[PDB]
């Protein structure tokens, strides 16, 4: 029962968030949640395109780089063009179809869509550092540590795609399918939902950063400094993306947009504990893939988990949960000029 | 027959350099040959301290070496310490005894003293950089590979000297020791000085040559430069030495100095390229354990071989040796700039 246009002449202002009459009219002059607005306006505002940016020195540091460090460059690389890939059609294929607010459901399609100029970008640095791309492109599909990782994240969009088909289709209720019992629970897909929207929060907040960091790394040393300018346009973008995750996590949990959201978050609190933490302890194991045959002046295994660390504590406070880490300082202070923009606060605070 | 001061009046200007009347004055008014002279004056307009040399910042650059790259400066910085703990001691130990003119005989000890001061410096570098410099100086003596050099390079010299006290005590002929036979020759003892001469030129003209472009790479990232700063000084004084020994080896096969010589260095011309061979697949060896947990930016054992084939053609042809190696430009043009000098040709031509 998904339509595309539901006849049914609703206020747009008293719906949920998500599960609620699906959106009608694309109207622009209100909303429920203006924050959803306020992003779509500053990632029109961010607008760039990938070939803006001039990579072309990036090929000749890359070819002089030593072999573990082309492998922790190219690691990286890898590692986020797989990110984006998933990102670039998940918000639409996994939300769209369960929003019922004109605000969030644009938001969602403007975010997708900024995805895809990443992919682009990742593109645009592969094609012009190495010699062959495909090389590139189908490491990023067989890779063992980068499909460990695509199966984790993919999961939690994969899960919520299939039970949101089925409650579209058989509505709430117990239900047999070819001799066997399907329960369609909403209760259940609001949990689906929330889980996803905290694994795409880690997503976002923690594996992208611990991602630039890596970037901009080779940026202090004055190399891969194209690759860098597209990273700090991308990060500029995430800094949205996780506030848009944030926002929509922070009003599901406190009962203002629907009450129930309120108590199954309540009760999924240890479990979205647990997959931060799971998604941390992932990104340090990453940490040991990418420096196992040498570090490089300025980021090295310990450095890079002690800022996954600190992260993870900011962005785990930010939606409600306990910190699983020790109090820390910024062990990369650096970093912040990279994370830095005139018009959103892109580095963590 | 060792004297230090010979009673006989003799005309200095007609010894050879070696094997002739142990020289009783020291005048420096005329020469044989003034390129020692000039050596000697060269090489006191040089003189300098390394604590002249600031390297405070080094310990902070080294201590955020990735292990790899401490690996490299640590095995370069041991070989070095290796090297003129050598070249102290042994131009006094094996020439002095055998030299019959002053103006070589000075040139000589001032030689082995600034090579004093070299060793100096590389104590200076080794307690600014390290917690225990004990850990270092040991290993200098115990490590595998460098142990291997030590041994053939000082084989040169202790072979000379040894037959050098043999020679001053029995005198030219065969001889009864403990009841074993001892042939005493001139000619032997010649051959012998003429490969020692020929092993300390492959020593200074190559070998820290190899080590020099290892010091500069690092500088060339601003890493170490306190280090570099001393080392810049070390190769300026290293251009001197090693155009002493050129001078020595080409005077002596010209037959100018003692046309003896000249048949007994056209004797073992095919022992003395087999020697350089020898000395250069040796560095090119040691730049196989230096870079054998990875390389840096701008330096590795590629490029480090071919510096090795480039320099070793140059300084083989200098002495009238055949070219083991194909002709090839510099692998590492940067290096010049490090190597340089207003009052001496610091790099090779
Ligand atoms: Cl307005
Ligand atoms: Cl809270
Ligand atoms: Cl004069
Ligand atoms: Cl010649």
């Amino acid at each position: 029962a998904y339509t595309t246009f539901s006849q049914t002449k609703n206020d747009q202002l008293k719906e949920p968030m998500f599960f609620g009459q699906p959106v009608n009219v694309a109207r622009y002059d209100q909303q429920k949640y203006d924050i959803f607005e306020k992003l779509i306006e500053k990632q029109l505002s961010f607008f760039w395109r990938p070939e803006e940016v001039d990579v072309s020195r990036d090929r000749i540091d890359y070819q002089a780089l030593p072999e573990h460090e082309k492998h922790i460059f190219i690691s990286n690389l890898k590692y986020q063009t797989l990110l984006d890939s998933i990102q670039g059609r998940s918000p639409n294929v996994a939300l769209l179809p369960l929003i019922s607010i004109p605000e969030l459901e644009t938001w969602v399609e403007t975010w997708a869509f900024s995805e895809t100029i990443h992919s682009r970008s990742y593109t645009h640095i592969i094609r012009n550092i190495v010699n062959d791309p495909s090389v590139v492109f189908d490491d990023i599909v067989t890779n063992e540590q980068i499909q460990k990782r695509a199966e984790g994240i993919s999961s939690y969009y994969d899960e919520l795609i299939e039970m949101t088909s089925y409650w579209h289709l058989l509505g709430e209720g117990t239900h047999t399918v070819n001799g066997k019992t399907v329960t369609v629970s909403l209760r259940e897909l609001k949990k689906k939902l929330y889980l996803c929207l905290m694994s795409v929060n880690a997503l976002e907040a923690i594996r992208f950063y611990v991602s630039f960091a890596c970037s901009f790394a080779f940026a202090e040393r004055e190399l891969m400094e194209g690759n860098a300018k597209i990273i700090r346009l991308i990060a500029r973008d995430e800094a949205l993306h996780l506030t848009g995750t944030q926002h929509m996590l922070n009003l599901l949990r406190s009962g203002a947009d629907d009450p129930e959201m309120a108590e199954i978050a309540e009760e999924c609190k240890q479990e979205c504990y647990d997959l931060f933490v799971q998604a941390a302890q992932q990104e340090k194991d990453w940490a040991d893939y990418l420096f196992r045959d040498g570090s490089m002046i300025g980021l090295n295994k310990d450095i890079l988990c002690q800022y996954v660390e600190y992260i993870t504590n900011i962005r785990m406070q930010a939606v409600g949960l306990d910190l699983p880490f020790q109090t820390r300082s910024n062990p990369i202070p650096w970093i912040n000029t990279w994370l830095v923009s005139d018009n959103v606060q892109v580095a963590p605070q």
